[PDB]
DNA sequence: AAAAAAAAAAA
DNA sequence: TTTTTTTTTTTTTTTTT
């Protein structure tokens, strides 16, 4: 009896695999009998234990095939083909709505009865983050609104300030919240042409730690970042489709993503300054540090950088009407949950503790 | 039973798919029955809902085949094959006439009863654009003639002027009106060879914000853009064919397309300056800036940037005698439609508001 | 009869062959009759003599196949596919636990009846190393915890001291104990791109002798090393992901590995000094030097550089309960063996011989 | 009847063909009748005349076959696979023993019945070289043992002496005997990254003309090489692995090979001076020069630069028990030949003529 | 019935054809009936008219094949394989025997066809060169034999003279006779590696305008040429192999080729000068100058530079015994042409007119 | 190493 | 011929600047 190419394609679609070796590596695990399957007993990985029963009968045949890498290749290209259609035909609202469903699915695991997290530590993360900037949840909401409208020449924000001011702590959380990739523009220009190739089909990009010339009297290291970035004006604008490439691939033509620039206290050319909507100044304020010194778990679990900490902050602060009508049901249930197993008096004490510079928890 | 490779080729022709992953992604949607297809019920995308019921019977087989990507490759190469025949056998007037049918079809949907657009917003865009330059409709019509006649060494216009003067805004609209590609020449020569390969078989190219040198006396940073164009003079001239290249493909030999160069106010070597038929000086106009701030929908929906906002200008201002006979029927009908939905009083009111920096609607 | 592709895949999986020519080479040795196989009689290589008896009947057919390169490719693909899954799904504790029992397989061969390692010389290596630093087994064991937990900021160690003090001796041993690779960031910036590319998917990295720029008056040649680490703050801290590339490969994104920095007694900026959880100072010791002169086999057999010498140290000194539960039973057998082949008076006599430099075995 | 792919592979194995065109060419020579084969009559090439008898029957079928290039590719891959296994599993003793067999095979033909070489001139070469340094045969034998054991910090020998003193001559002969490469460390540190990449998988390296600072009292030209070696201590010491880089390839990790350093009478830093097991003082000897003036065939036939001259010296001077037990049979044979080709008195008369500075054959 | 691939392979070998499209085109011509074939009846090309009748019956089938480029690939590889079998075993005298046999195929163009310049002014070339140096033809033959034997230390000739001294014309002539390449050594040490890498796999080199020091003594310019070439002793003497570098490539090891050095009247250091076999002084000769002033065609038809004029000299002056056996027949077949077309007296008129200072006449 | 396309085995 | 299976090989990227 023949192997089904269809079932391998379906598994790749449900799992969203788009690496041929990962798909091959996963699907070969199903060749062993389900009854004895130690991974299905321990239930370590859902990408295994949800599917082994369904696929065992086909995987036992696949294990004897001579085609194994070409079977997986068709499956992976089917997943990429879907991902390419969705990139052209969804609105940016639907893209973000899908991302929030993915984060909510993670949260439903992380805080499930099998989950390793617990909410007070993540909610302390929300309490610390809401002290990093005034009206923080409005700043996040304005950012998402900006990244969705993608208005030409009005679609990049600048984060500027001293070192150890939380710029990339925040920018990394916004980047996980939306999905996207960080870029380094300080390269020699000959290689920069491949760095921008990372941006293809991303919803968002972050230009991190752009270095200028001058400012050495401020003890800033010099660098070419600002000078390189100033060549990319039509990439920032989004007024026209730019041409993007990867090693051994012919150029894609598409509008460059919106996003963020994070910078220390260099000077900036007017040709760039005209292309940022908003500049947010970050400045150091030691109680946030004293708090982190006295309650470290925020760093050790990477809670403070995580986009899920921002999603919890939005679920906490924002009205239900500000989300997509498709997703409101899940968000109301999460609002009910957070009002049930957490309390406003606790939150107020947490935010007070951060402002006092003591460690957050009791 | 077996897949009809012909039906897949036919669908790619009817929708002009020239990417394999896109064609594969689209054609796999037709697996499910049109009798309950939610995308058909919503009528969300015409390249789906017009075709699903026709192709369902074949796609149900295509989903089982072991060589799907090859079937799509022959289809995509057929589309590119026809596309190359047309580029050699049609006159430039006929090519433009096809493009105008494409825009008019998109308009007939976009302003149809199923369409989203309200024409009053777009005609406000026409009013704003007509304030951008003196005799704007004459400038656009003169540009079209220039791009059609393609006269040797008389093929490029220079858009020059300071920041936020509209150079990119108009260039992007004309680029959509004709169809074409933007090109970045600020990169170094070593990989510039693969950028120019994007111009193969295009009707226009646009060179965007070509960085000059010595502009620092006005705080404009220097770059290689002008130095690079001064090495491509035979490409601009169009007197003789040139050789154009894509990764892993052998060189095409053709005459390079005509187009636009956009610049901020650097100086230009006379060797290069001789290539330009015309220079247009753009300058910022305070009332135009004020106007958009009371009518931001023009930017959010990218109206003033679109080619359709120029096509509606031509339909409004120009005599029917200025269009190719094959479309004069449609253009008369569109003149008649606008003569029902508008009156000169409304359009004069819009212009008067723009000239005062008032909101365009009222 | 026809070749079993499955048996070739088993042999690749057991041997962990991921090189197609090596697998083709090994598997072709099996075609000769096992009864006369000199390579088996002499037990020269376990990758041969364990398996030849099993696979002979299949290799005799494989030797006549016309497809041999494909059969070895699919086998090698299967091994690489398993490495992908393990890399993405094991915990760092499981990674190190596998790496330990992999070293125990080497020890079981080395000290077996068929092996060639004199355990007394290796145990003298343990004695010499335990005299290199105070509380050496704690220094090693605390390092392992640090590399497993990978807590941001608290995840790099500094080794500093004069030339000829044991720094790379210990760092090379830790590299074998844990896996990982050495790096040399004394280059100029323009090739750091491919140098840092070595770190992809490594459990550790070691920065080998990063030179300072100042202090050369102590006969300390100036170099770029520490100035480059100042520019790698984010790679060290490990709070956020970074992009890495290899020649001819597209970039991959991951958190940079934890590790060690080693240097001569240069000065260091405090902006970098804050990034080390601990610093170890190494100093020359005449008794160790005179011991090495009188116990040369330690060098000539590369004992003190090896990770197995540190694993023997951990087996000797640490309590069983703090190894991972999977491996504890195998470690108990090794403790019992070492308590059979040695006693505390003998081991103390070796330490005492080192402490006076007389040479270990007397 | 059908082509035996195995028999084609067997010919490639016995001939050590790495080249698929050379193998295709060589194997097609066998298609013509053996009875009349001019090459089998004159017996010029053993790779033909040993094998044409055997393969003729198969080569006839091969000449009609359509797959000819494919059959050769599998054969060549089998030879490459065998070479990679050996490279990972042989001991240095066996690797050297293979080279001696290759040199003896080459000797057996060049001094065979068709022998173009004259053994009297080659033994005059032995007599000349044995006068260049005292106890030369022990110098060669000790060097071989040193390069075979590859013991840490006991791996490099230093050749010092003026222009025209013999350093490059003996180094070239030892490179031919043992195999290896020559490196030029006098380059700027920029290029050394690709110099050292030549050492990958080599049995030896020789550093040529490693020039230093100072020496102007000897009118020596200054250079960087000595300072560069003083930095590369790990490559010399050989205690731990290093990373080696070729062009385009990614870095490989191995123990750097043992070798030789050659220089004029520069001053050597006391740090670098510790890296060498032994120093050899080469000195000009006018009587050897006057012998060469009267013995030009030694230079014109490149005898004294050859490795085979050293192998002849070892065969003459050393006892059979110093050779590897595999090859001792051929050594006995060659002694039993050489002891009747020459008397002791004839060899002493050569060595006497050299010492007199007379023509060696007089 | 079916296409014989072997017949296509025979035709490829008998025509020695080694381009797949050239072979495809020529073999397709045979598909037409030879009874009518105008290319045969006109006897245009032997590669057609010799073979058409034989291959017609096979080409009629080949014309219907779907594999035609496949069939021709195998035929071409058979020729390339045979070419490589020979090249690996070629003696250095046969290498030059080939070069002249090929130059005779080119000279057969002026044999019996009008497709060439008139030979009477080429013999005026022969006569003028034979007045430049004493016994000029011996100098060519002695040099030629010197380059064939490749005897170490006896490999380089030095041409010294001012401007307007003919030395460069003779060097260019010798270069074009032999097939080497010319190298520049006046560069800084930075650049010499890639210059020397030009010499890989090559018969000669020539060194041009190697500048000295102190040239202001005679208003000669200065550059590092002589200072550099003095260091290249191992490249010149040819006693041992050297490794040579092309850009973007790994090194190759070979014995650097013999050649010519051309130099102005600078001071040459004895340490360099001793490496030449022979110095030839070139000196200006006013009668030769007045001849070539009066016989412009010597220069303007390239005659005195073109190396084929040196063969044309050797062809006449030298015995038939001095040439290699496989071209002796071809020269004596050539020799009689000049013995029919010219006489000793008219050649002496050419010589006499050159010596008189007048153009060649009668 | 991936992409373009050829080249061969089994029905 | 038709379908399934195996193979060829380079270009690009890197190197050079
Ligand atoms: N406002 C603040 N005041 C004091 N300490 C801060 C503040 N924000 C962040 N920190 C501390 O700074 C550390 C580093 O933060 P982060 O990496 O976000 O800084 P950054 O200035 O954006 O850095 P970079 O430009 O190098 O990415 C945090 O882990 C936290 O301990
Ligand atoms: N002539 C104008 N006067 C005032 N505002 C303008 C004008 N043209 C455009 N704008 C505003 O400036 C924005 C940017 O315009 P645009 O990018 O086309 O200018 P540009 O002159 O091409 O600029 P740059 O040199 O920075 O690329 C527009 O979206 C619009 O909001
Ligand atoms: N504490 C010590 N005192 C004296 N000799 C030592 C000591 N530790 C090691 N040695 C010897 O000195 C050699 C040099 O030390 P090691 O190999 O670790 O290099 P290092 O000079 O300390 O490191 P690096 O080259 O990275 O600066 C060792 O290989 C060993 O032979
Ligand atoms: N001991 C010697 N005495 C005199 N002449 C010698 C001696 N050894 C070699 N020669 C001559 O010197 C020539 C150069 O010698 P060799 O190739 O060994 O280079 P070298 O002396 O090491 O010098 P360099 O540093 O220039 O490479 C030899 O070809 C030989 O003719
Ligand atoms: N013996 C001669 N006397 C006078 N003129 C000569 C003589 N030989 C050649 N000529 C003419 O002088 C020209 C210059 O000489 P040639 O081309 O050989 O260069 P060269 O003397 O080597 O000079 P340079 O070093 O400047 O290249 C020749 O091309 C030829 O026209």
């Amino acid at each position: 009896k023949q192997v089904s190419w269809k079932l391998v394609t379906e598994y790749a679609m449900e799992t969203k695999c788009d690496d041929v070796l990962l798909l091959l590596g996963m699907y070969l695990e199903f060749q062993y009998s389900f009854e004895m399957c130690l991974k299905c007993i321990k239930k370590e990985q859902p990408s295994h234990y949800k599917y082994h029963e369904k696929h065992y009968a086909n995987a036992a045949i696949f294990a004897d095939s001579k085609n194994q890498k070409t079977i997986c290749q068709q499956a992976v290209d089917t997943v990429l083909a879907k991902k390419r259609v969705d990139s052209l035909q969804l609105t940016r609202e639907q893209m973000l709505t899908n991302r929030f469903n993915d984060l909510l699915d993670r949260m439903d695991i992380m805080f499930g009865s099998t989950g390793s997290a617990d909410i007070e530590e993540w909610m302390a993360g929300v309490a610390w983050l809401h002290c990093l900037l005034p009206k923080m949840d409005s700043v996040v909401y304005d950012f998402l609104k900006c990244m969705v409208y993608n208005i030409p020449k009005k679609r990049y924000w600048l984060f500027k300030g001293p070192i150890d001011s939380g710029k990339t702590t925040l920018a990394a959380a916004l980047l996980e919240l939306c999905g996207g990739k960080a870029l380094n523009v300080n390269l020699p220009l000959d290689r920069l042409n491949f760095e921008l190739g990372v941006a293809i089909d991303q919803f968002l990009v972050v230009f991190e730690d752009v270095k200028g010339t001058g400012g050495e009297s401020r003890d800033l290291p010099s660098g070419q970042g600002i000078n390189n970035l100033d060549n990319l004006r039509d990439y920032l604008d989004g007024s026209v489709k730019v041409n993007l490439e990867k090693k051994h691939l012919n150029k894609r033509t598409q509008i460059f993503p919106p996003g963020i620039v994070t910078m220390n206290e260099y000077s900036v050319p007017k040709t760039l300054q005209a292309r940022f909507v908003k500049q947010i100044d970050f400045r150091p304020k030691d109680y946030l540090k004293h708090c982190l010194e006295r309650s470290e778990f925020l760093l050790e679990k990477r809670i403070i950088q995580s986009g899920i900490a921002l999603l919890l902050m939005l679920i906490w602060y924002r009205p239900v009407a500000e989300f997509a009508q498709s997703i409101q049901s899940r968000i109301v249930e999460w609002k009910e949950r957070l009002d049930k197993e957490f309390s406003l008096s606790v939150y107020q004490k947490m935010k007070f503790n951060v402002a006092m510079g003591i460690g957050v928890l009791d």
